[PDB]
């Protein structure tokens, strides 16, 4: 230590800028110091950062233990626990998967044991439509009318894949209501509570996201109508085309920023493809010293 300088924006506005970082460097009251930045500001952005991809698994592993995504062509050839959202092929060649992440949603979200931190490290940034949207549904919970939060009192969600599984190439002439089986098998709709207590902060978080969460049900386990979750999706600010709603962020970033973020507290999703310009991040996801909520 002696250089690490976390600058939070002031009050209640989302994000901080973290400068003079070095993971192979940092001492532990600096890591433990990012850590909270990241739980209370939710979104850290790390600047000046010129990594390889083992540096990029080494920064995530001083964070916490990084998971490796269940589907393996999104990883990275050399990095087992990168996943990588690449629409530029290198040496002709497709790398990870391409356009990512177009929907409202929180990582593995989806799984029954997420994790509780995301590093993005962007590679290609588009010039003009660049960044990512979030929405702290911490925060988005608090500013619901008091009755939808009484509405999803005791209630509990499902989470699936279902929707967003990409196609493999060794998918290819299968028929396709075998893979819509497979799904269900090897991933399975997770049951959630509708809202859980934030283990860092305390905070309420309604644990939702248009991408992901496919239903709802009562404290007895049947299922509501869907129209309950249409309603806290526009609510929120899930189901706004214009991305214009108060509650949504657009994060942007620059040449050798990292991102690391509340997977917890934060949905995101990319930007619309209003223009052509191509991306390509690196991400590591590294579970921390707790569970995403106390009854995992
Ligand atoms: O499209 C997916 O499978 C999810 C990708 C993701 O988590 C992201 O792009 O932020
Ligand atoms: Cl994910
Ligand atoms: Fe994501």
């Amino acid at each position: 230590e002696g250089r690490m300088q976390i600058d939070e924006q002031p009050g209640n506005a989302i994000g901080a800028a973290v400068e003079g970082f070095d993971h192979a460097t940092a001492s532990d009251a600096d890591i433990d110091a990012l850590k909270s930045t990241i739980y209370t500001k939710k979104i850290a952005v790390l600047k000046g950062q010129d990594l390889s991809p083992q540096q990029f698994l080494a920064l995530g592993k001083r964070l916490g233990r990084p998971e490796a995504y269940y589907e393996p062509m999104y990883q990275h050839p050399e990095v087992t626990e990168i996943f990588v959202s690449s629409n530029v092929p290198e040496n002709g060649k497709q790398i990870g998967v391409p356009k990512t992440g177009k929907f409202w949603h929180a990582d593995y979200q989806f799984m029954p044991d997420p994790f509780g931190i995301t590093l993005i490290y962007p590679q290609v940034i588009p010039e003009k439509n660049r960044g990512t949207y979030f929405i702290d549904m911490g925060r988005a919970y608090d500013r619901l009318p008091e009755d939808l939060k009484k509405e999803i009192s005791g209630t509990y969600c499902r989470h699936s894949v279902r929707k967003y599984f990409k196609i493999r190439p060794h998918d290819v002439y299968r028929p396709i209501s075998e893979i819509i089986e497979e799904v269900e098998r090897k991933t399975p709709a997770v049951v959630q509570p509708t809202t859980f207590t934030h283990p860092m902060t305390g905070e309420t978080v309604l644990y939702i996201s248009e991408g992901f969460t496919v239903g709802i049900e009562d404290q007895d386990g049947k299922p509501l109508d869907e129209e309950l979750l249409k309603r806290l999706f526009d609510a929120t600010g899930q189901l706004d085309e214009s991305f214009e709603h108060d509650n949504i962020h657009l994060q942007s970033f620059e040449q050798g920023d990292l991102l690391v973020w509340d997977n917890r507290s934060l949905i995101h999703r990319a930007r619309h493809t209003t223009t052509p310009e191509p991306t390509v991040s690196y991400r590591v996801t590294v579970h921390d010293e707790r569970k995403l909520h106390d009854g995992i």
